[PDB]
């Protein structure tokens, strides 16, 4: 298992009310931001993946120009989300 | 008092459902809302999720963005609220 403990939390139940900052990637920095323009809820953030169709391109270069991430931690959050969503949606 | 059609979609994760499947989304409806990209349900979920689940504001964007009327908006977001309940 190459993926963060933070990422096996996230992926191994349904994410109900958590915040933001339990996506993998997510630290309080971005977290801070997201929540600044309105994505205070991990669920939030699912539903913009989602609006985008999964396209992992079109999600990264989002939480790029809307919390300034990295590619590492672009990466990791839209691995979080795509396997929680092949788990429970 | 819900439909058929609602309990089905309610009852177990959506994954690659069409459109067609949310309560409220007929034939009609479901034609305009895969010409703007809406395909599946679960974009239109995204959507929802987006508005932070907000009931006036969802049931208004899906009036602007396909034309449902009221029954019809009231229908779709009842049964997304309901599944996210049970899901997500």
């Amino acid at each position: 298992m190459t993926t963060s403990q933070k990422h096996r939390d996230f992926v191994a139940e349904p994410m109900g009310e958590k915040p933001v900052g339990s996506l993998a990637g997510i630290g309080e920095v971005l977290g801070k931001k997201l929540e600044e323009r309105g994505f205070d809820k991990a669920y939030v953030v699912l539903g913009q993946f989602l609006v985008l169709k999964k396209d992992e391109d079109l999600f990264r270069e989002w939480l790029k120009d809307t919390c300034g991430a990295n590619a590492k931690q672009s990466r990791d959050c839209f691995g979080c989300l795509r396997e929680w969503c092949d788990a429970f949606l």
